[PDB]
């Protein structure tokens, strides 16, 4: 499945426009839960607020599985895909 995470990591970056914030926090979060796995980092500070959202949305994953993260990755992406063209 890693070969699918793949490949829809590279169709992503081709998004035709700029898609809502709550898409790009789906796609960040579950980027991160399926290659690193659980959150391992310090919640950013000060008025790093870009920042903040990200992290606490990758958190929000803690205890999904990578194999799991993958496919919702993947499904997220052709959703995208469809909604805005690559």
């Amino acid at each position: 499945s890693q070969a699918e995470f793949d490949k829809a990591a590279e169709e992503v970056k081709h998004l035709k426009t700029k898609p809502a914030d709550e898409e790009m926090l789906f796609i960040y979060s579950h980027y991160k839960q399926a290659t690193v796995g659980d959150i391992n980092t310090e919640r950013p500070g000060m008025l790093d607020f870009k920042g903040k959202a990200k992290w606490d949305a990758w958190n929000e994953l803690k205890g999904t599985s990578k194999e799991d993260a993958m496919k919702a990755y993947i499904d997220k992406v052709e959703e995208l895909k469809k909604k805005y063209g690559i």
